[PDB]
């Protein structure tokens, strides 16, 4: 038996700000078995209730939250959810773990195949956070109060107290350093290297209050209360348009950096990898993906390849878009 998996769920009919942090979606603590991971997005998400408070769901459902949630741009939701689901979820149940391994997903796949959830470290997951540290020191998911220390420190230092672009420019090159310097494991190539940067604009586009329309930047007791505690701050309305990763260009920018990795399990030994996407290869990064998945499922029948099959299309869809045309690939055929 299993699911057949619908097509992605397309943008909100209403677009605007409104309320988030509302009666019917109170914050509530965790109970057993909850599941909850490395990004703070869908945590917060679980812990007010757009998603199951579990913290296991639909890729349908993790887009329609992440739009009613936080108004995350369409074909952003579906290029993420799409990535996490095909490399980390479980395609026959159609369910995905937001954190680490869970019976709640359901039978487990075929292996190499896990379904472990986006707690899986090296295609998707990787180094370098901001809040949360590399998974060589032994734990990639747990919020990390050292880290975000440096998150207030790179916010008073380069941001007036507040985290805007300017600090996400210093604080995503100087976690590069750090992992350079003491991860002889460290990976920032393919996947990583390209969601490293979004991921420093998230809190300014998305998590700053969408009633604010100028100088938008983030209070250190609003980023706590989303990275630490999984809560919305009190009276939070999401961004007022969609948004996703607008400049993270100008993250880049600040400091020029190539896709690598220490090399030959030591530290202070970066050697840049040609090959990697970067942003002007972005159709190498889809490619990537492809071959890893035909790795995780080297000889898919029945249910599970067509539900592979199906995902695999509905992630081209977003990718054709967001990456600016690239040709799909159907590594087991048509339906
Ligand atoms: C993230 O948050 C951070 C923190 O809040 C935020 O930082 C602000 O960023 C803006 C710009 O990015 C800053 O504003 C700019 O400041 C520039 C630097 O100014 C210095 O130099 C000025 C010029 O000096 C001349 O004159 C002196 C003689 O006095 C001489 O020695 C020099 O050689 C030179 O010839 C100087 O005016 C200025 O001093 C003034 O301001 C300070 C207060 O900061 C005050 O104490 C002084 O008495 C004096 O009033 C300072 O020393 C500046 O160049 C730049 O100017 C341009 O823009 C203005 C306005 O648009 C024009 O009027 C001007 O003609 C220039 O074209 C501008 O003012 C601001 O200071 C930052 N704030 C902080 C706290 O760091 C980031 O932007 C945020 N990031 C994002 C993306 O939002
Ligand atoms: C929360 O997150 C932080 C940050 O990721 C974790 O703390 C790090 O823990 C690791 C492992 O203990 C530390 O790694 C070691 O760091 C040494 C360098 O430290 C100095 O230099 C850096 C900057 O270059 C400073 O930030 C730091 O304060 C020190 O001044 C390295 O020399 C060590 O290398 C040795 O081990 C590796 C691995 O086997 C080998 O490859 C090397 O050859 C060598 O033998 C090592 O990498 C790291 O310094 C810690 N960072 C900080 C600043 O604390 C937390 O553990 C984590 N946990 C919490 C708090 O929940
Ligand atoms: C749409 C589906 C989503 C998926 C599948 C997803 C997945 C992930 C994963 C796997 C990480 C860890 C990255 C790593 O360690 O390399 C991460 C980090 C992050 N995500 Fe999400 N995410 C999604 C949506 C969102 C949304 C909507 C937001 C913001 C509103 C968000 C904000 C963040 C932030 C800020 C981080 C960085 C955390 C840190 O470094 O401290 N994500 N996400
Ligand atoms: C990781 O996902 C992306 C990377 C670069 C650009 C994107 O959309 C514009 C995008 O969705
Ligand atoms: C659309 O781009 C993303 C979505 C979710 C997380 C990301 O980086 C960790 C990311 O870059
Ligand atoms: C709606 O179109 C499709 C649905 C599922 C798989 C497809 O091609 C692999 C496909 O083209
Ligand atoms: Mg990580």
């Amino acid at each position: 038996q299993g699911v057949d998996p619908p097509p992605p769920p397309g943008p909100p009919s209403f677009t605007g700000t409104k309320l988030v942090n509302d009666a019917d979606h109170p914050w509530q603590p965790l109970r057993e078995g909850d599941i909850r991971g490395p990004c703070p997005g869908l945590n917060t998400l679980a812990s007010h209730g757009y998603l199951p408070r579990d913290g296991v769901a639909t890729p349908a459902q993790i887009i329609t939250a992440t739009q009613e949630g936080f108004n995350f741009e369409n074909n952003a939701a579906i290029v993420a959810t799409y990535l996490g689901h095909l490399l980390n979820g479980n395609l026959v149940t159609d369910l995905l773990s937001i954190g680490g391994a869970t019976p709640k997903t359901g039978p487990p796949p075929p292996p190499p195949a896990h379904a472990g959830g986006l707690n899986v470290h090296g295609t998707f997951e990787g180094d370098a956070g901001m809040t949360r540290a590399d998974e060589f020191f032994g734990d990639n998911h747990s919020f990390n109060q050292t880290l975000f220390d440096k998150f207030v420190d790179f916010s008073n230092r380069y941001g007036g107290g507040f985290y805007n672009l300017t600090v996400a420019g210093e604080l995503r090159y100087s976690r590069i350093q750090d992992s350079i310097a003491t991860n002889p494991e460290f990976q920032f190539k393919n996947v990583r290297f390209i969601t490293a940067y979004g991921e420093t604009v998230f809190p300014i586009n998305l998590f700053v209050d969408g009633r604010v329309t100028t100088d938008r930047k983030l209070s250190m007791e609003d980023a706590a209360s989303i990275f630490r505690d999984m809560r919305f701050p009190d009276d939070f309305h999401r961004s007022a348009v969609p948004a996703s990763n607008e400049g993270a260009d100008q993250v880049l920018a600040a400091h020029p950096w190539v896709p690598g990795g220490n090399a030959d399990n030591q530290v202070n030994n970066y050697v840049e990898d040609p090959d990697s996407a970067d942003f002007t290869h972005l159709c190498r990064l889809y490619e990537f993906v492809v071959g890893s998945v035909q790795e995780l499922y080297p000889n898919p029948t029945g249910i599970l390849r067509r539900n592979l099959i199906k995902n695999l299309h509905y992630w081209w869809t977003g990718v054709n878009v967001a990456f600016g045309g690239c040709d799909e690939l159907f590594p087991y055929g048509q339906l």
